[PDB]
């Protein structure tokens, strides 16, 4: 059988593109469907986002209190839109990034790395230091949804981002107690049921970023672990910028391709 023979009747089927990266180990061959084609991140770039946060900082720094106001919210902000009077610590901003999407959480959280470009330089930095040289945030939310096709600004690469998370929760690029940290966030997320989580079966434990822009953008990034604790990362990346800016992006391709993952992993 050939499983880029089925990724590829997907593609038919939504009229999309599909790219999808699982990291080889000891017992598996990588899954590579347009592993190394640009895809814009889209909200998957929070989950580095705040492994660029807690990399760079104590963890003390959680607990620091961020102040905005109405004017800072952007789409889509479930959380930090019912805090502007409160504010929001660094650790609820990077509970809001992950969980719930909050693009003015990442927007503050980018603030928080600072520099040019509002903080989207020192992100692409962090990427840097991970051995990423092909990814790039070159806008803050919600702009960084809405590139053109073919754009190469606020995109990775399904190998890419795989790597990034790969070492961000399976390896040491941040000590252990910082990762636990990110790992509990990913795995706590409320955006992700229809897509990564949706493909695998309910003994296996999902954690996962989604991502979702213009042109039909469905992403999601997620790690797994099979019922006896072997864990994979499985970045799934996907547009339908065929159908236009405004192409509705689909969930279901997202859990059929990582469905096809998941037969190829169990």
């Amino acid at each position: 059988g050939d499983l880029a023979d089925r990724f590829a009747e997907l593609e038919r089927r939504y009229d999309a593109r599909l790219g999808v990266y699982v990291p080889a180990t000891g017992t598996t061959a990588a899954i590579e469907y347009r592993a190394d084609e640009r895809f814009a991140f889209c909200s998957t770039f929070k989950a580095p986002l705040v492994a660029a946060v807690l990399h760079q900082n104590p963890l003390t720094h959680l607990d620091k209190l961020i102040t905005y106001t109405s004017d800072d919210i952007r789409s889509i902000s479930p959380v930090a839109q019912q805090h502007v009077q409160t504010g929001m610590t660094i650790g609820q901003l990077c509970d809001a990034a992950i969980r719930y999407s909050d693009s003015t959480a990442a927007n503050l959280l980018l603030a928080d790395l600072g520099g040019p470009g509002g903080g989207t330089a020192a992100f692409t930095g962090y990427l840097r230091s991970l051995g990423d040289t092909v990814s790039r945030l070159d806008a803050e939310e919600p702009e960084l949804n809405r590139d053109p096709p073919g754009d190469e600004r606020d995109t990775t690469t399904p190998h890419a981002i795989a790597l990034v998370l790969q070492q961000l929760v399976l390896g040491n690029a941040l000590p252990p107690d910082k990762r636990a940290l990110l790992t509990d966030w990913m795995a706590r997320n409320t955006t992700g049921a229809k897509r990564i989580r949706a493909g695998f079966p309910a003994d296996w434990k999902v954690i996962d970023k989604t991502g979702t822009g213009d042109y039909g953008r469905a992403n999601d990034i997620a790690v797994v672990w099979s019922p006896t604790g072997v864990p994979y990362v499985v970045a799934v990346m996907s547009d339908r910028a065929g159908g236009g800016y405004d192409a509705e992006p689909r969930e279901a391709l997202l859990a059929e391709a990582a469905t096809c993952v998941a037969g190829v992993l169990a």
